[PDB]
């Protein structure tokens, strides 16, 4: 009940005292774990309110203070009487910083504590969220200088008034399924891509057009809205080795901004909280470029470097993977555009895991999520046993909006 | 109950039922996953349930269950335990075992193999000289001159927890490590301790960097005995590139047989605490993990000294540069001396068939993502895109702790 981690490379132990503290479930049982599983009333209200004033006010260092106990009457006040409440201003902000603070997936939490909250919960129209999504694209991107930032739309309300980016994220690559049978550009955003033309969007089908947002606002139903080019940094991607690299036509963009998750704080529900940091090479350079299911283009690349790709073993996949990811990196690098390699990436989250650990008793990982996609065993994490539990405030995935929407 | 898992890279979904059979705990609960965590004496009392659940098992596979045979055989074990405590297996009963156990095993990424094991009885075996012969046939069995053969021996099975059989190896051929006054390490620095180990019970070390350890083995609960494997025995492969000539004066090899001696296999109650098995390597295995662990042989910088790769900062990738050339040198090595070697790409893919067919046939296979997935280039190999389901059914393998920590000694 009071349990250890063990770092295998290093010896290091870990007692996790943070855990006991964990609320939702893992959909483990003592029977079966689901660790690889992808996806896993007033009356319920005040007690979630609660809890987090709770942790709020001992963070503060006014735990059990007058002003603790004068803001747990006056929100079970405002919740007996509205059937909801609404967060401070500070108690937002500490919200979303510990939502990711918890976020058992991210490797970048280090970085946790540096996060720019813009309340844009004034928000009434699409128009509206079009301005703050605009205004994060901007703060965020700062000429290729990354600043982590979330944008918190209104909370979720009778679930009929929902604020909804339909977007998985605020920037991405339209998809298109050819006639010749195969798909132009990014395949996982083909059904995103026709719901944006079933829509009315003028689509280029070209192999990297940066998809518009589709904005909800209050429940009614989406618009469609072109982010200013200006605003979307993207680098072409060449090698610093090869020459032919640019030839492939790669570039990727620069701002990873996830749209479509719940920011649940103190038992509130906020369906749109676009929040963005800076990408570790490997999202780009193994996920996205050579997933099969993706971009796909090992097999050009292996091509280009003369590789025998008659058998597995001569690993020519491997290879070319290392290449693809040495690319993305210089890249991004050359064009001042900020990223992080997972080396450095999985060094920092152990010295986040050892700071939490320190100061905090624990810090819940997922290290199905945490361990990098190519690699795996040369960075840390691959060593580092981890706890996965749910503590809030927390992200959540939720259903997409086009199988929701009454419409 | 019904439980789904999802292939994300081709959206094949799977229906698992098997997990329903399950027994053993996992370590995770509703509210902490364990699932990355290494590590999550027996009475009559709980011993027949666990034998008549093995025996359903069994005569089930072989289309006999509520037989004649099949009565009287619960029926003999029944009175062989309330009689003696414990029971025997047929042979039979025992070959079913270990290749369920291996089956069942969630870690291995090489089960597809598991039906074509050679099971070797050495249930008659009652000194540490007669366990040194049968490794030593084992040994010969399973290498094949190269041609790799799974193969496993089991020793006497448990009693009253002070005779045990045990492999003090954690591997039957495993290289020494020896720690030097400097802090440096010569040879296997995960094989320190074991090292120091056979030089205290009277192992003359060459103290080199790839000396193959003696066999320390341990029957009956007598104290370990050493014995010297024959060098003409342990197939070994020296490594080299097949492009880089520098390769080869890096001066690496490796042997050829995985053999994994420190496990407890579980047949139906009975504790077999002495069961080394053995199959054929998945190229990572050496290229990143023995060779590239930090706390292993850690070429990785050596190799790309040699590269001349740019090493001052992390972002040029020459740590996964140099990890894909040691480990084409790893499996040109062994097939170049023909010995039988399996890269990671044809082993995950072997591994989703093996656990489609299993779903199919089965109901279900656990699996364990964290240890199937490879230690390099994991979502590039279709296992990584996977979800799996992990539970613990049996006959099993099973961790124990290492015998120096509990046996009493004699002097
Ligand atoms: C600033 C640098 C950041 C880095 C390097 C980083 C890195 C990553 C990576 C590599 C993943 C794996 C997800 C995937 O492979 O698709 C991830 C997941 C995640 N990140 Fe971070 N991230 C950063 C910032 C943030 C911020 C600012 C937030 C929220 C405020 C956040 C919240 C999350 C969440 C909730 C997940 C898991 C979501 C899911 O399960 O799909 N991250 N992160
Ligand atoms: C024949 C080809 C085989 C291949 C390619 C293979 C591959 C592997 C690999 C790569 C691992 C993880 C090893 C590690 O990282 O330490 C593993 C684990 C395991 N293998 Fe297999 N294996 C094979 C045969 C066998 C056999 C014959 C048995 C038993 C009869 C077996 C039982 C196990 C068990 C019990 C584990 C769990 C390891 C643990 O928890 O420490 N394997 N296998
Ligand atoms: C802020 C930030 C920084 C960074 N570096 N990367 C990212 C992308 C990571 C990511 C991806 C997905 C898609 C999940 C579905 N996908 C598995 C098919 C959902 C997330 F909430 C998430 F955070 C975000
Ligand atoms: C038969 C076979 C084939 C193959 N290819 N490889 C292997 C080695 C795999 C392995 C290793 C370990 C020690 C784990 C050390 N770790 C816990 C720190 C224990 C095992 F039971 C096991 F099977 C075996
Ligand atoms: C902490 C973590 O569980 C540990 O490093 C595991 C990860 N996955 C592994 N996978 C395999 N095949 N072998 C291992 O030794 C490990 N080690
Ligand atoms: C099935 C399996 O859980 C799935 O492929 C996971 C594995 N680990 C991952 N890890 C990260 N960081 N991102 C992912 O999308 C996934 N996908
Ligand atoms: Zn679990």
């Amino acid at each position: 009940r009071f349990l250890k981690v063990k770092n295998w490379e290093t010896d290091v132990v870990l007692t996790d005292t943070l855990h006991l503290k964990s609320t939702l479930e893992t959909g483990c049982t003592e029977h079966i774990c689901m660790g690889s599983i992808m996806l896993p009333t007033k009356d319920q209200l005040f007690p979630l309110a609660k809890e987090f004033l709770d942790q709020y006010y001992s963070s503060i260092k006014r735990f059990g203070s007058k002003a603790h106990m004068d803001r747990l009457e006056e929100v079970n006040k405002e919740i007996e009487s509205t059937s909801t409440y609404q967060l401070k201003d500070t108690e937002l902000i500490y919200g979303a910083k510990h939502a990711w603070r918890n976020a058992s997936r991210c490797v970048g939490r280090i970085q946790w504590s540096k996060l720019q909250v813009f309340d844009a919960r004034d928000c009434t129209t699409a128009h509206g969220m079009f301005n703050y999504i605009c205004n994060h694209v901007k703060y965020a991107t700062n000429k290729g200088n990354l600043r982590s930032a979330i944008t918190i739309f209104p909370q979720r309300t009778d679930g009929k008034h929902d604020f909804r980016v339909w977007n998985s994220q605020l920037i991405r690559y339209a998809g298109y399924k050819q006639p010749d049978g195969s798909t132009l550009g990014d395949p996982a955003n083909v059904q995103f891509t026709e719901i944006c033309i079933q829509q009315g969007w003028k689509a280029p089908r070209g192999r990297f057009d940066v998809l518009p947002l589709l904005l909800q606002a209050n429940g009614n139903d989406p618009e469609l809205f072109q982010i200013p080019p200006e605003l979307v940094l993207e680098v072409p991607i060449r090698h610093p080795k090869f020459d032919w690299f640019k030839d492939l036509g790669l570039k990727w963009y620069g701002l990873p901004a996830v749209s479509n998750m719940l920011l649940e704080i103190g038992g509130l529900e906020f369906s749109a909280c676009p929040f963005s940091g800076w990408y570790m090479g490997t999202e780009i350079g193994v996920r996205d470029y050579c997933d099969n299911s993706r971009y796909n283009i090992l097999e050009e690349v292996a091509k280009k470097m003369d590789l025998d790709m008659r058998k597995t073993s001569s690993l020519w996949k491997d290879q070319a993977l290392v290449e693809i990811n040495i690319a993305v990196l210089y890249s991004f690098q050359s064009d001042k555009v900020t990223i992080v390699d997972h080396h450095s990436a999985t060094e920092s989250f152990i010295k986040h895991m050892e700071n939490e650990y320190r100061c905090r008793g624990g810090c819940p990982a997922d290290w199905v999520w945490i361990v990098p996609p190519m690699s795996g065993s040369i960075t840390p994490v691959f060593h580092q046993e981890m706890l996965n539990y749910r503590l809030t405030p927390s992200f959540e995935y939720q259903p997409d909006p086009w199988n929701t929407h009454v419409w």
